[PDB]
C-alpha cells in the first residue's frame, strides 16, 4: 500500500512511520510527505530519508475545501492508498474524509474519548488524570471522534507538565503508529460498512 504522511512541524512520528515502513515485511511504502507549514523538521527528516515533499500552505487558500482540494491533487498525482495525519493540525472539510473514508488514519495524543482537541495534554493536566495515552483512529468528519484502532496508556506523573507528559507519551506514539499502519496496509483491520472497526 503507498502511504502519504502529513505533517505541520517536528516529524518525530514520521521518521518511526519511515523506519517501521522501511523493515522488508512492511506492507506500507511512504511515496510522499506533504507539509501545510514550510522550514519544519519534518521535512528535514523525510529529504534525508530520500522521501518526496510538498509544501502546501492553507494560508494561500481561499476556505478548507481548496486547501483540501490542493492535497488531493497531490495524492492522486502519486497513487496514494493510505493517508497518514502524523502532527498534523488542520481540520480536514467533509468532502475529502469521506473520500478518503477508511484509508486515512491519525494520531492523536490522548486515550480517546477523553481530552478531544489541540492541547490534549494541557487538558489531561488540568483534569488531573493519573492514566493518559495515544489512540490511532481512522479520521471520521467529526474530529478526533472517528473508530479507533489502536491505543497505549501512558502513566502522569506528578509535577509532569505537557513538555514532560508529551516526551513519555511520543514513545507510545511512535509504537502504536506504525503498528496501526501496518494492521491497516496488510488488510488485517478495515473500517467495517456498518461503520465499525473490522478485524479480518
Ligand atoms: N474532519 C477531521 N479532521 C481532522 N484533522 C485531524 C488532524 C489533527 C487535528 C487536531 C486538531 C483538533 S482541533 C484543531 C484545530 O482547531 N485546527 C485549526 C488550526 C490549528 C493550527 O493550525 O494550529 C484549524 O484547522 O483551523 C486541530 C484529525 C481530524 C479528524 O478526526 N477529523
Ligand atoms: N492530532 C493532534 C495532536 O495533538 N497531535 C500530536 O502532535 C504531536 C506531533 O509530534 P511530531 O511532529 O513529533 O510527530 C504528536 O504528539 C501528536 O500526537
Amino acid at each position: 500500500a503507498r502511504v502519504a504522511v502529513l505533517i505541520s512541524g517536528t516529524g518525530s512520528n514520521l521518521q518511526a512511520l519511515i523506519d517501521s515502513t522501511r523493515e522488508p515485511n512492511s506492507s506500507a511504502q511512504i511515496d510522499i510527505v506533504i507539509s501545510n507549514k514550510a522550514a519544519v523538521a519534518g521535512l528535514d527528516k523525510a529529504e534525508r530519508a530520500g522521501i518526496p515533499t510538498r509544501v502546501i500552505n492553507h494560508k494561500l487558500y481561499k476556505n478548507r475545501v481548496e486547501f483540501d482540494s490542493a492535497i488531493d491533487l497531490v495524492l492522486e498525482e502519486f497513487s496514494i492508498d493510505i493517508v497518514c495525519l502524523a502532527g498534523f493540525m488542520r481540520i480536514l472539510s467533509g468532502p475529502f474524509v469521506q473520500k478518503w473514508n477508511g484509508k486515512m488514519l491519525n494520531i492523536h495524543p490522548s486515550l480517546l474519548p477523553s481530552f478531544k482537541g489541540s492541547n490534549a495534554h494541557e487538558q489531561a493536566l488540568e483534569t488531573g488524570v493519573t492514566v493518559t495515552g495515544c489512540t490511532v483512529h481512522f479520521v471520521a468528519e467529526d474530529v478526533d471522534a472517528g473508530q479507533i484502532i489502536l491505543q497505549e496508556a501512558v502513566p502522569v506523573k506528578r509535577g509532569d507538565t505537557v513538555a514532560t507528559l508529551s516526551e513519555r507519551v511520543k514513545l507510545a506514539e511512535h509504537k502504536i503508529f506504525p503498528a496501526a499502519l501496518q494492521l491497516v496496509a496488510s488488510g488485517t483491520v478495515q473500517l467495517g460498512e456498518n461503520g465499525k472497526i473490522c478485524w479480518v
